[PDB]
């Protein structure tokens, strides 16, 4: 591919979403802070975006040049990751008014950063559209920074990826692969790289052991646990894999009066959306228990709910209690599960199953992909705004949303060794856990990494 | 702005480029590992190619959007540098034959990475153009993995940031912002962070005194400090901040029979590039000593050189010995140093200059920007400017110094400043920056 073959196709790109922006009289993204925060949802529109990013992001590449791109890569990289999490720890997000600049003096006073060094802090998040200067010696927000502003979620994913994955594991991985190996089990770890044997700490273990800290409304035990529960819901709230796409990939309300078991729902976020668009749902989120849980788990939850979300503590290894339910729902589970766990969590849930009224449904990535759903299945335009070669906008080896699940893949790698499967390896393992499973749909909106799979025992 | 427009500004850009290449007929830059490593060094190119990578990470940023912007980054972009440390650590580059697929199994089985790991590794490297897979079970290189074939240097590179700048100084660097504040004590580094009061680590104390290791042909002590020479080197040899770059900015070949005298001249690879391409003149390397530099220093200059380039070991802040030179050289040097430390270094170079016969050169970071060599939209220069790709490359090296030395860049304003201060006398007689390049070449005399 040469620069102007891909200068061509971004246009091909830009024409598509540039239509449907107009033709629905639907604001035009900027970098201003009241910039929309995503394309609309239309199947062509994302799978239009998809493919501007990749061809974007190729266009850049080819024009740094093989000689610059490793070169401006390791000098570059890591410190877009140190800019947010100066940003992060000096609560500069919030210390910028949303719609209105603010000089570098007072804001150097705001947050106890001496201007001079915070100058150069700023100039590097210029660099990749955070925050910008609109005349000398002031800071105004961009999109991309004011979607952060008095969100502690959005904090909690920049400060628990430089803080914790990353130096604790990611950085420590490559030693880690020639201490131990390919592994799957979750003490083959950075931590555990000098422990003494029988002496390793766990991810999980670390995260709710750990005391000496406080994060949102959490002091002591689990604070970092509590963080990690907001970077769940960070996700849940927007972009990629928002919750509402749940209520996208399947018929919840064809349902009816219904009662889902949440295994592992973390702190319902999930159900909570759920079960907000759906009156006639009742859910059960069941999770490992914590000091903190049960007072933060019902200070959060909507009160319209009138109760029709409840916390069950539980150990997804165990017997499930909840028989006969008409939904058994796992949210990104199993991904973090090798294959002899899942398949203990899997016949847990069939045993409670009764085979001709109960679903599994799993929320997890597919590597190859899933399918959209149905309405968007034919491609009623041009090849070059909907596929990459033979694969689907997004995937292919230079895909937006491959690139995400590697990321995803990678991160679940670092911290228990975990891993993703494609759609033959899920299929594979739950019939390995009950050779009557069957796939009945593998539902991946456009723009969305992860599919909902419903599962039944035939 | 919007995706349109972004759009339409990258065709603007590509077409100067593409019709330049196809008028001169020149090779079209691919991913293909035959590509060519860099655009043509014309001007033009060069501006219309730091604003297409400009408006093409713009667009690509827009087209992510605000609410995915975020959530991806702190996802995916540490892993970009993990998938090349385990690149470098496992010596996959050399492992894949340059023009000729390899498949996992037999990559897996010269490397000692299992397979299905290996896979996950190559499969990220594959987003950012690094490697690809022709056909299924087959990995090949690219033009971006191909450069670092049989290169240590590259190699040096990776493991330097990501073994040692990053969790030693980086990530701990808003620590150290809290700890000692906008300090400049190279001394207030992220290592220093539970150390006891006197008994700090200097970065370059680490890399000189550190024996518990090895590099490309130096074992024990030293072996950081050789690795990062390396990756001096590595910035030598081609790009944004090339040797021969030099050659452009200053007309060496005027001097005639001179001697430059290389003050900080790591292994002397800046002052064998200006040698080899200029016979007339001597070059004296004033570095530090260290074990195995002088062997070293030796087996790795070109012989054509014939002596030309030779090692005086010196301490930058003690008097100069070398009296009346022609040329008083520092390639990066001041930049790590703060006004107190420079100024002493200037002075002990204005010691030993003729005011009329001598100069002295500096290569720096102008963060404002230089001129361009006589040859060669808004208020701010191509590159430059919040978003400009050169700015970023500006602000990386800035933070770069910054992490391990507390160190930090100027403006033309503020060297002017600091060189009149050491010595009023000093004026700058130009400040010449090519277009691509980051830093600039000064020359200073004194009137
Ligand atoms: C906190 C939730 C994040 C959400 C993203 C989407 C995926 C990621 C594996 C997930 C996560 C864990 O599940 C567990 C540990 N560390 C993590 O980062
Ligand atoms: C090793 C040389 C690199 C080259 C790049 C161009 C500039 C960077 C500040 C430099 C460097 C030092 O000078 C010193 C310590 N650590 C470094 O990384």
């Amino acid at each position: 591919v040469t620069l102007a073959e891909l200068a061509s196709d971004i246009q091909s790109q830009v024409k598509v979403i540039d239509t449907y922006l107009t033709e629905h009289n639907l604001p035009q993204p900027t970098f201003a802070p009241d910039s929309p925060r995503e394309l609309p949802l239309d199947a062509n529109v994302q799978r239009a975006r998809l493919l501007l990013i990749e061809k974007a992001m190729a266009l850049s590449n080819l024009a740094i040049g093989a000689a610059d791109n490793l070169r401006w890569h390791c000098m570059n990289n890591k410190f877009d990751d140190m800019t947010l999490h100066f940003l992060a720890r000096y609560n500069i997000f919030d210390a910028v008014p949303r719609d209105e600049p603010i000089s570098y003096a007072e804001l150097s006073k705001k947050v106890g950063l001496a201007e001079h060094r915070l100058r150069r802090i700023m100039s590097m998040a210029y660099t990749q559209h955070y925050f910008c200067t609109p005349k000398p010696g002031f800071v105004a927000h961009t999109s991309n920074s004011a979607m952060a502003i008095g969100d502690p979620l959005a904090l909690a994913w920049i400060l628990h990826n430089i803080e914790e994955v990353q130096p604790w594991y990611s950085n420590k991985l490559v030693d880690a692969t020639m201490k131990w190996g390919d592994s799957i089990d979750p003490k083959h770890t950075g931590p555990n790289l000098n422990a003494k044997p029988g002496e390793e700490k766990l991810f999980y273990e670390i995260m709710e052991e750990d005391d000496q800290g406080e994060w949102n409304g959490v002091k002591g035990k689990g604070f970092r646990l509590w963080r990690l529960y907001d970077t769940d819901k960070f996700f849940g709230t927007g972009g990629a894999i928002k919750g509402t796409n749940l209520l996208r990939a399947f018929d919840w309300g064809g349902l009816g009066k219904a009662t889902v078991v949440d295994i592992g729902g973390i702190t319902g976020h999930l159900a909570s959306t759920v079960a907000l668009a759906n009156p006639d749902l009742t859910f059960i989120v069941q999770e490992r228990n914590q000091p903190w849980y049960e007072k933060q788990f019902y200070e959060q939850l909507p009160a319209e709910l009138n109760g029709r979300v409840s916390y069950m503590p539980h150990d997804k290894y165990a017997e499930q209690p909840v028989k006969g339910a008409d939904v058994y729902f796992m949210s990104t589970v199993l991904h973090k599960e090798p294959d002899d766990k899942a398949i203990t969590i899997l016949r847990r849930c069939v045993e409670a199953m009764d085979p001709n009224k109960s679903r599994l449904l799993t929320r997890d990535i597919v590597m190859d992909g899933g399918d959209p759903p149905a309405e968007d299945a034919v491609i009623n335009g041009r090849a070059i705004n909907s596929k990459e070669g033979s694969y689907e906008a997004g995937l292919g080896p230079t895909g937006v949303i491959t690139r995400l699940n590697i990321g995803i893949d990678f991160q679940v790698l670092a911290v228990v060794n975990g891993f993703e499967r494609t759609r033959e390896e899920w299929v594979t393992l739950f019939k390995k856990a009950d050779p009557r499973f069957a796939l009945k749909g593998c539902i991946q909106t456009v723009g969305n990494c992860a599919a909902l799979m419903e599962w039944i025992l035939e």
